[PDB]
């Protein structure tokens, strides 16, 4: 069934990808689907490679999946991740704003604070939180990047150009767009909050649970709700900024090997899915969190035939992005 050149971003993913290829080869029959690893510096390069036919697949955050659709790459979502459980799969998750208990400020008081973002253009770490604070931001608001750097008093927005918007890398100099940046991603934005570099971390509802196994430690943290109040991390369903589409694997539209990508992932979630193997795991890793696929994922679901990004993502979230990228006050 040929090979799916998987795009790994940086060395940790590269390692897990190499492990993914070995283990798959050790079980799936010589005729089945195999995996190859193409290592890139950022998801941006991953998107260029796939569109150039030097790679075939990569998993992306909804917001990045939207971007991958715009020309001249026009990549399509082919396999989505689902969370929660296999019995009740959820193809969405909750963006939340985590903070340290007794920090003393609600949502309408973020101005002047320090922000820890998962990454620029990501749903929970950027599109959702910045969309909601769009008008609180100082004018001019365009370019957005600079208005955000001005609203807060120091941030970490991975993938942002540190040369044009220095304050966006104040909490993580260089704004590295990969695990090389320790404050990159969910658990990265959380560590930025925990080490005390920032005051708030825009991540997902499961992030803190992936980092603090003891409730005692977690009680020293809270969520900022939309009604300008705070609630425990356990109460995200009623204290989140928004609900968003699940991360999804994207591929080319022509000669995209979507059937093979899915066949590879479906067989892979049976062999190495949640609690399935003692040799290898798809949704966890000894080299780091959320490498290739997010840790909170429980499996995969095949995206309907020929579906494009707009359709998959859905109108509500597409609008949310269009509004943030346009919108007025
Ligand atoms: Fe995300
Ligand atoms: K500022």
């Amino acid at each position: 069934d040929k090979t799916v050149r998987w795009c790994a971003v940086s060395e940790h993913e590269a390692t897990k990808c190499q492990s993914f290829r070995d283990h798959m080869k050790s079980v799936i029959p010589s005729d089945g689907p195999s995996v190859a690893c193409v290592k890139k510096a950022s998801y941006l390069d991953c998107i260029r490679a796939i569109a150039a036919n030097e790679a075939d697949a990569v998993t992306l955050d909804a917001g990045l999946v939207y971007d991958a659709y715009l020309a001249p790459n026009n990549l399509k979502p082919v396999v989505a991740e689902f969370y929660g459980s296999k019995e009740d799969p959820q193809t969405f998750y909750y963006a939340v704003a985590v903070v340290k208990k007794d920090s003393g400020f609600q949502m309408n008081q973020l101005r002047g604070k320090k922000s820890c973002h998962t990454g620029l253009g990501a749903s929970a770490g950027w599109n959702i939180p910045i969309g909601l604070l769009y008008c609180d931001l100082p004018e001019p608001r365009k370019p957005l990047e600079k208005a955000v750097a001005n609203f807060f008093s120091g941030s970490c927005a991975p993938c942002a150009d540190g040369t044009d918007f220095p304050q966006l890398c104040q909490l993580c100099p260089g704004c590295g767009c990969s695990t090389l940046n320790q404050y990159f991603g969910y658990s990265g934005a959380f560590k930025c909050l925990k080490d005390g570099a920032g005051d708030v971390a825009f991540v997902k509802h499961s992030t803190i649970f992936e980092n603090l196994a003891n409730k005692a430690d977690r009680d020293q943290y809270e969520l900022l709700c939309l009604d300008n109040t705070r609630k425990p991390v356990d109460e995200y369903k009623d204290c989140h900024l928004a609900q968003v589409p699940s991360h999804t694997v994207v591929a080319r539209s022509m000669g995209g090997k979507e059937d093979l990508i899915w066949e590879l992932l479906n067989q892979a979630q049976e062999h190495f899915g949640k609690d399935k193997s003692k040799e290898f795991q798809l949704f966890s890793s000894p080299h780091g969190k959320d490498l290739l696929f997010k840790d909170s994922a429980h499996g995969f679901l095949k995206v309907p035939p020929r579906m494009d990004a707009k359709m998959y993502l859905g109108y509500e979230y597409v609008t949310a992005i269009r509004n943030l990228r346009e919108g007025t006050c």
